[PDB]
């Protein structure tokens, strides 16, 4: 066997703690390299404690090979055991039947391997609910919607920016542009979300700030002006809750604006600013030379957020910045009840600062959110005790690259299988999936205008663990390439809206949350049954719900199925390019 | 290549914050099938930001094949970057010659790798201080004695047990007996401690209990009065500093002794107890049946250390038994000054706990030394966050079986190396290295009194980058089999004490302390030079130490060394079976 490509790695996604008295294992193999894998588990001081002749690692327990990505296999296994405490071991046997046992100790043949010492096992010493991962349940029956505040609605020209442009879905917006969307406008135009079937509005900044996007923080205790003020955004969140809709903030606790009493402090101050030290700052008089970029300067003598010397970047390790960020953070939940943060650039504040912002939160709300906005592997964020999950870049940018390229199936397949097998099971399902956003180009614009396309990705998307969100104005084909041409006013004409993909979009929302969001602890199942052809299934012990999706360049012929809940071909049984077929079934 | 066997995890031991601008980055291989690694490394942000036309990806650094486990191969490098970002990915060259790159997207072609995306590699995205491993300096500098208060000295008779036997060296202690030992005895015997060399002391529980071993503490907050009270013990630590003696008591925080006030309470009150959740009571009464082994219960109806009844394990998830605890933990270092906690069966406490702990000693004392006892790998308690090393059983267990078995001298490498790559390197020169301990056979019984051979264990053991500790009797030659058979009252008569093997201990710890010790960021090198014969290498600058050990069965030959430091053989040349040989030359 290749015992180089065999790993677990004790107390972490490899194992961890589900419930009192229940424990998941999991074991890398190389692929398609190992044939079984039992696992020998139990009490470690049942070996030598108790008078019995019976010993833990006579009843081996199989384990399952759940996941591959091309490289490595994965097996799992769950375990209960009543007394809390568990040492491991695992019996793996490779295609030419050899057979050894594989251990903290490392690897052995079974008649050499001290199987009466309990120092010789992994261990998961005592099962600890206080330090495993938990996932609210409510954000399993959740689709959201995103709101990029200043495009969304103009409800209340009365607090339009100086400049603000004529609302105009066509325009090709400038970086510095405003078209005077505010929070009255978000109010008015709940009934289409409502509509639409989404149950989560994810917002964009709406703090106190002198751009159009609000990233550049002048004030996290203000509603910015131009949105509104504090009693509209209670009235907002209130509106939206009996609606059904909870309400996720972003907050940008990496870097503060330039405007910020507290920077301007800096610049007038230097050193005896009493906030010297919340930032970053390598030589006083904080500077740096402009450049004809507003966003770059190439030598400012404090850290930024990127280059830019607008936003200089926060020291969470102070004290000071710590508890100012955690009463921002309170203040916002306490007093208007909203149910989620999502945290921009949330991988470049430490660990330290997120374990106290996951017990502030925890505290006020047993069932909050908190979400990163991480794009690389986020392990490290999503043990259980700092983020929920993060967004979930990385797997849709897979699925991206698979419908708008030319990869195989195998490929995509094993990209989401990788994804998956980095993190905990519960995790997966609170993770974040978008298809676009504020910063990348529109779903449309990558289709090239091709709405069967479109809705390819978007189904596959909806179909997957984690909980889906909807970029505004998707639902009517929306079109841009990146940031500022992502933030085209939202098209509120109907002679410009594409009402058949609307159409389609309330359809696909409701089959995830009236099919996908209530199976019960389902399995998923990724199955290349052709070139460029997947089906995709998941499945509970009542209803299995399958997906087939074309995007070959041939006809595919399907079993005709009993129950379609959603297809793009007028056929019951014929699959053109690019089509796809949701069907539900019973379990037999 | 052998892809499956590449690996790399993100933010842990494999890539972590040496200082605030530097970090290091560990790649893991299969053994001898990666030929070279590179690293190409930079700030994230400079590929699309800077209008430089050079890239960071331009530039490799070149990684070193550090160790290897017999399975794995280890590659290492360090880099500093002063924007304190970092992205990264692995260009790995097999035996074949087929090159690849790795990074966080998987395994490319160099030719099909988004490299100017930052989003492509693995990434250390702040460089966090807070977050990091430190390791207290003193450390270093120290050798520790075990000391086991009821066996070491009886300075006085009239705080004796009822039934204290007299001192006798030689006999076989029984489970429950006493021979009398106490701290005035401690105090009377610190001019032994100093000429011995030593300059650290771990005492075994000393707070009131009603056993010999006082693992079932009654009370925290008290010297057992058979041991001494408050003020002697005051004078102890006072003493010992001003001989240059550090101090380390044992924390029993998993469990708590049955005559414990809190538990009494349970047993008179039952749920209606103030501490009924204190402990983990799965049914009240709390209740067990006895068995002729006062150690073992089969039914108890409470979680226990093991299976013993009178150890009922402590609910530390509870607030109340964590400020107990914790305001434990901050009276013996406040009031008396103590320098370490080594923490009883500290796998079994929950890292939340932990977290406190350390953050609440830290806040008393930055140099505070922590050390778990845990007999498995220990990664997730050393992160830098918990403890700061733990009770190193897996690498002082592999050295005894290489000494006192026959296995090869490559097993024993395997062993070591494997054991050194998981953790920080900083943390493995805090592990804390024992050859035998209160719970395990003595050093003198398992070499069956072969003397030559314990003092080959005991000199490979000091040349290791772990701390060594000796235990109490060690000097003298003390036999015992496990406990209680390891408990006998030390040998003080000097007919009964092997003098030969006190002077060699002397000059042991000397080498460790003046030589060993005052390297400046050594490298440790194993060289198997024949069946079963080792060449050990620590090396700096300016210096290298170099030990040569053969216990094979024949005669080796070396070249004279020009400066012998250590040697049991009277040859310059010639080392017979279970000889050494340790001298310094300077590096060329
Ligand atoms: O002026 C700089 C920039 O500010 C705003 O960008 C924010 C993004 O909108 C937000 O989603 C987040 O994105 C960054 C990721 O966190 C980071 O890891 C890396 O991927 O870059 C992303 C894009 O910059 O954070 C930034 C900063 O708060 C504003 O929206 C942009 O228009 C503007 O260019
Ligand atoms: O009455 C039970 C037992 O109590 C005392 O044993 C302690 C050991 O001396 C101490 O070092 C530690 O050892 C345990 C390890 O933590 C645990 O992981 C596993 O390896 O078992 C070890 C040995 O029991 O903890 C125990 C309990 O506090 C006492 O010294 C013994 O004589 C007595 O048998
Ligand atoms: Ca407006
Ligand atoms: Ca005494």
């Amino acid at each position: 066997g290749n015992l180089a490509g065999i790993m677990h790695r004790p107390d972490s996604e490899m194992a961890y703690v589900v419930n009192e008295q229940t424990v998941n294992i999991r074991l890398r193999t190389a692929k398609d390299d190992i044939v079984s894998v039992e696992l020998l588990a139990g009490d470690p001081y049942s070996l030598r404690s108790l008078p019995t002749d019976e010993k833990f690692y006579q009843v081996p327990k199989q384990m399952t090979k759940i996941m591959s990505d091309g490289i490595s296999d994965f097996w799992q296994v769950t375990v209960t055991e009543p007394k809390r405490r568990l040492a491991y071991a695992f019996l793996v046997t490779d295609m030419l039947g050899i057979q050894k046992i594989y251990s903290d100790k490392g690897f052995f043949k079974v008649a050499d391997a001290d199987l009466m010492d309990m120092n010789f096992y992994f261990r998961m010493p005592f099962f600890q609910t206080i330090d495993q991962y938990n996932a609210p349940e409510w954000v399993t029956d959740t689709v959201w919607y995103q709101i990029f505040p200043e495009r969304f609605a103009n409800g209340d020209v009365s607090n339009d920016p100086v400049g603000t442009k004529p609302w105009d879905s066509t325009d090709h917006p400038g970086r510095e542009d405003f078209y005077g969307g505010d929070l009255q406008g978000i109010l008015d135009h709940l009934d289409h979300l409502q509509e639409l079937g989404i149950s989560g509005i994810y917002l964009n900044p709406i703090f106190q700030a002198p751009s159009n996007h609000k990233y550049d923080t002048q004030d996290y205790m203000t509603v910015d002006p131009h949105f509104g003020d504090a009693k509209l955004f209670k009235q907002l969140v209130q509106a939206a809750h009996e609606r059904g809709i909870r309400v996720m903030l972003d907050a940008v606790f990496n870097h503060i604006g330039d405007k910020s009493v507290q920077w301007q402090d800096v610049l007038k101050n230097e050193q005896a600013s009493p906030y010297a030290d919340w930032f970053h700052i390598h030589q006083f008089p904080a500077t740096y030379t402009p450049t004809d970029n507003f966003e770059f300067a190439a030598d400012a003598t404090y850290d930024t957020f990127d280059y830019t010397p607008h936003m200089p970047k926060l020291n969470t390790s102070n004290p000071e910045v710590v508890d100012y960020l955690l009463n921002i953070a309170t203040y916002w939940v306490k007093e208007f009840d909203i149910d989620a943060w999502r945290l921009d650039v949330a991988n470049e504040i430490d660990h330290h600062f997120w374990r106290k912002f996951h017990d502030a939160m925890m505290a006020l709300k047993p069932d909050f959110y908190i979400l990163g906005q991480i794009w690389h592997t986020s392990q490290s964020w999503l043990v259980g005790d700092e983020f929920t999950a993060v967004m979930n870049y990385s797997y849709t940018g897979a699925i991206l690259q698979y419908f708008l390229e030319n990869e195989s199936a195998d490929a995509l397949v094993q990209k989401m299988s990788h994804q998956l097998m980095l993190y905990r099971d519960a995790t997966n399902r609170m993770m974040f999936n978008t298809v676009d956003s504020h910063d990348t180009p529109r779903l449309m614009t990558l289709a090239h205008e091709d709405k069967q396309l479109a809705k390819s990705i978007l189904t596959f998307t909806f179909m997957q663990p984690g909980v889906p969100s909807i970029y505004y104005g998707t639902e009517y084909g929306m079109t841009g390439e990146n940031d500022p041409d992502d933030r085209k006013p939202m098209v509120w004409q109907p002679e410009l809206q594409d009402h058949d993909l609307y159409d389609f979009m309330q359809k696909l929302v409701q089959v995830r949350r009236q099919v996908i969001a209530k199976l019960s602890d389902d399995k998923i199942i990724f199955d290349v049954i052709g070139e460029r052809q997947i089906r995709l299934t998941r499945e509970d012990n009542q209803t299995r719900i399958v997906g087939v999706f074309n995007n070959g360049t041939t006809d595919l012929t399907v079993a005709q199925p009993t129950s379609i809940l959603l297809k793009t071909n007028q056929s019951e049984t014929q699959l053109a390019p690019n089509d796809f077929m949701i069907w539900t079934e019973p379990v037999r």
